[PDB]
């Protein structure tokens, strides 16, 4: 590992999203801040809220500027109002930098903060095309690598505990790294392997084939991108396209059929416990991706546990047992690579080349008897006519 200022640099967990700590404005002002691979915009709390223990003081600020523009961000659960400006942003544990960056000040918002998430604003790391009110703010880091020689590439391993972690524990544990301009060698085993950015405004990919336990769920590969596929941080399940889902859920029941499940679970709503230690995991399936190679005619595969796609929760009368919910949804907005995706591997989002790539994270959740994997080369045919087209 070459960047060691910026490794565990990360805290959170998938449920509330994973931060990372920076600040804003002269003197600066420090606040933790979710990392979002899912929208363009750097929105801080500007305004006092319930769930807001501290938030940005523009006032306090000597090198705050007001661009005089307000902004109004709705989205599908949760919207924000604020104003648009600029002030110099730093990272901590990131690079030694100092850049004078767009700032969305958020005055009033509705189901956005998160209570006990410790994060007080959202850093959208995706392009231009989808910031808001429009393209001509420039994102976070088109600023960053615009203002400084730090290249242009960063990496996300997000560290899922296995566990539940209390209100104490999430505070004091490590929730992974973010590696701003680079590639630390010390996040990943095996080899990396990159598929191509499809179109730069989400962080788009083309999925070519899915696998349960090997069995190919046989759709046409269109569905699969319906009507895109994105790496998003900034989403906790794994989230498929209607038709999608409900092939990979029959597969899923399919291959768990040793023990029945109530439709809740599968809905994602209720939890599933079991007494400490035997959670089952032998009897759920490893979940493949295959996703276009660089190479011509190329692809290779992603392979994720049930570690990853059960995601770990308390029990509602916090006993003993091991209980856990469905991180598996259905999407009508297409597929969603959130967090069960991410917790497996290591992530590079490499913009100067256009590709993402991805490695077996060193700190993800497994047994003694089955690894997450990332392999290839497969021969893989026409993947181009996997990508949706409007
Ligand atoms: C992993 C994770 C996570 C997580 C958990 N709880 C809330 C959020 C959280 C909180 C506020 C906004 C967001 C958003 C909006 C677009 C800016 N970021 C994002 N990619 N998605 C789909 C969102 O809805 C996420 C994220």
């Amino acid at each position: 590992g070459s960047f060691v200022e910026m490794v565990d640099n990360l805290r959170g967990k998938s449920g509330q999203g994973y931060y990372v700590e920076m600040t804003v404005g002269s003197p600066p002002q420090t606040l933790n801040i979710l990392v979002d691979t899912g929208s363009s915009n750097f929105a801080v709390g500007a305004a006092p809220h319930p769930f807001l223990h501290r938030y940005y003081q523009r006032q306090l600020s000597s090198t705050y500027r007001d661009l005089r523009k307000g902004v109004y961000v709705p989205y599908t659960q949760g919207k924000w109002e604020g104003e648009l400006g600029t002030d110099l942003v730093s990272i901590p544990h990131g690079p030694n930098v100092t850049v004078r960056a767009n700032i969305a000040a958020i005055t009033e918002s509705d189901k956005f903060f998160i209570n006990g998430s410790n994060w007080e604003g959202i850093l959208g790391l995706a392009y231009a095309e989808i910031a808001r009110p429009d393209d001509s703010l420039e994102p976070f880091f088109d600023s960053l690598v615009k203002q400084t020689h730090v290249p242009n590439l960063f990496s996300l391993q997000l560290c899922g505990a296995g566990f539940p972690l209390n209100q104490s524990e999430v505070l004091a544990s490590v929730g992974g790294s973010m590696i701003i301009g680079g590639i630390d060698h010390s996040l990943y085993t095996g080899s990396l392997w990159y598929t191509p950015i499809r179109r730069e405004w989400y962080y788009e990919v083309i999925i070519v084939r899915v696998e349960i336990n090997g069995q190919d769920l046989k759709m046409d590969c269109k569905e699969y991108n319906y009507d895109k596929s994105i790496v998003d941080s900034g989403t906790t399940n794994l989230r498929l396209p209607k038709k999608v889902f409900e092939a990979a859920v029959k597969s899923i029941k399919a291959a768990s059929s040793t023990e029945k499940f109530p439709d809740g679970f599968w809905l994602g709503e209720q939890l599933v416990c079991w007494q400490a230690g035997t959670t089952p995991w032998n009897i759920f399936p490893v979940i493949s991706l295959y996703l276009m190679g660089e190479v011509t005619n190329q692809s290779f595969r992603i392979t994720i546990l049930p570690q990853q796609y059960l995601r770990p929760v308390e029990d509602v009368a916090t006993s003993q047992d091991d209980c856990y919910k469905f991180a598996i949804s259905q999407s009508s907005t297409g597929t969603v690579m959130g967090a069960v995706i991410m917790e497996g591997f290591y992530v590079v989002f490499d913009r100067a080349r256009k590709r993402i790539g991805f490695a077996v994270s060193a700190c993800h959740v497994h047994d003694e008897f089955r690894t997450a994997a990332v392999e290839g080369p497969f021969v893989t045919l026409d993947m181009e006519d996997c990508g949706y087209n409007i």
